[PDB]
């Protein structure tokens, strides 16, 4: 098959957002663009992650056309494609439903510099406003809200990170839902002390 | 045995339930309806999830006799016999003591549009006054609470879903119990901002 | 050995505790009563619960002497011995440090009738004030929290539940827990409804 | 390999911070120090748990040299080996980035007499002001924040825990962050009783 690598990392990573509590049922998706070959493999629509194959990803050109699968492909396929024809520095993007994110977006509060793990984004996480699932209005949202950054939240929703790999990018979606969960109980108590800009900016240059 | 398929899924998804975290101990039940038939399948009272075998699903038609089965059914069938009775559009229950349901449900407060994944089960979640569990009384407020929806929160106890089939009841159960965790940790912080009503018709065709 | 059925259930149920989220590390402790002879099994003190085998449980008489095993019984063995020599109701017990109870607990908190789960232990759930673990002066406050209950939370420290036998003294202590997460996140964000006591009458009768 | 006793300890503790929820991804590092040979065993820069083996594991001496292994060691090395030079009675850390811990320190805040477990670290955990991961400014604050005690909340970051060998640490670091999250879930809804200074001093002597 096409892209066999990237199919197999698909299928891994996607039993890693079910296992780690970054999903639930068979919300969100995951991308991974072979660049060499302008081809994306992405995860299949509406289908359990212990239940997926290699073969049920699916391979997509940068128009959004299948190359190779007979599975629909994510109905999120729109605000994955985005990424790898406007920017040029990520390769990967895990979309989560993870809980701490999606609270914090359902506020549509933006997440500030509480962790020095934030850095793993940027200087802070955007909110993208509300866009109905599944449109191209959504996938506009998402990338304006990602802008010089490698995760935005995306209102009453969720998340979504990207990077130079999967392996980062999952990190990223990770490490992001952790500061998310840290802010929420922080407020729920009291304000917390975030870091200052100058010092995110170190951060960026360590990590 | 009659209704087998059923059982074995009955059986199947009792144990998802207490994996899920959606239950604790032996509270909780599941029915699933053969239409052809006029059979109900459910789960026998007061047993662990992962100690019941097919042959200790009780069989009962819509009088709520018993047709094949030694254990004493759900005390809980009463407010499942009333959906199969009284619409048509439900073959399936899942009724859980899910903890961030039974949170929004202790409060008396209904479960408002705070996340597209409402759309699983309407417009939002109706809370049901209390009743006395394993009564008549709790039964008509469910099904009344639960009128033009999948889904309804029972006040100081819980949650049922309904759909076509256990697969999609199962799944409203879950995303709603996600829902309500969202709603309270909103809650807990802030105010969440809500989906408009013309949206969530919106979702409802989408879905 | 002596009581060999009661040391394999606390061997079984001591893990359970630790499988259950009911206690961390070695906290935590469980007894049985024979009570056709007047002795008592005792998980011993500071062992791992997957590292504890039914010849590593102590036997005591109610005077609390040693008559089989050569671990150190349980640091909080007075406070189990009291209740098999001051009533004749309970024949096992569950000692909990479980995060949702000790934290009602450590505000110092009764714990009311806001789930209808609240009536395995009765009406509502004491608090008994703080004294030393360990001590007599623990063992008399717990049981006088505990008069017609089933359970009591110990300020500052836990829970500990007790029944006719040990399935029902587990049972206890996990829905105890469950209805004060349930409390605790209620008053998170508002103020529950809670159940009349007439109603908690009717309850105690149907459990 | 020199340290071998120590090299498994460290595997196998890291593999049960991931386990037991007291870190995420490759976040925390764990050191053990052989007071006869002068040699630290450390756990390795950003590998995972549950892929690092005994030969992965750095030994350093007390100036920071590396005596054997070929991997990176922690980048946190600075904070552990302040301990092993500037005190005597540490042999072991545990440092994590479990949650309610990192909330704590994310507000500045110290943590109270809020339970008797608290006396595991002493009669308070204090909560040293933020400084950059992996510097000498951090590792300083650090030891300073633990004087007289086996473990400090680092600020907006996590904790870390000290004691005589590695299963006393590891207990120290798990007890503490249930103790944070008696704390934060107390402080949601209320304001928790706190023990006096004198029984702490008694429960110092008791443990
Ligand atoms: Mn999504
Ligand atoms: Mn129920
Ligand atoms: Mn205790
Ligand atoms: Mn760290």
């Amino acid at each position: 098959m096409l892209l066999q690598k990237e199919r197999e990392e698909i299928v891994a990573y996607g039993k890693k957002m079910i296992s780690s509590g970054l999903t639930k049922g068979t919300g969100g998706n995951i991308s991974i663009f072979n660049r060499e070959q302008g081809l994306v493999a992405i995860s299949p629509s509406g289908l359990e992650y212990y239940e997926t194959k290699p073969e049920d990803v699916v391979i997509l050109n940068l128009d959004g056309e299948v190359i190779e699968g007979e599975r629909k492909p994510s109905s999120e396929l729109d605000m994955h494609l985005i990424y790898y024809r406007k920017r040029e520095d990520i390769n990967a993007l895990v979309h989560t439903h993870s809980p701490y994110a999606k609270t914090i977006a359902s506020l549509g509060w933006e997440l500030p510099a509480v962790s020095y793990l934030i850095a793993f984004a940027g200087p802070n996480v955007r909110c993208a406003p509300y866009e109905t699932f599944g449109t191209k209005q959504l996938a506009d949202a998402a990338f304006e809200g990602m802008i010089d950054r490698r995760a935005v939240l995306l209102a009453n929703h969720g998340l979504i990170a990207g990077a130079n790999n999967i392996k980062m990018a999952f990190t990223v979606a990770e490490e992001i839902e952790f500061c998310a969960q840290i802010y929420y109980q922080t407020k729920s108590i009291g304000e917390p002390k975030l870091l200052p800009e100058d010092e995110m900016e170190n951060l960026a240059k360590k990590f």
